[PDB]
């Protein structure tokens, strides 16, 4: 959701 945090 966030970028790489997904």
């Amino acid at each position: 959701x966030h970028x790489r945090w997904d």
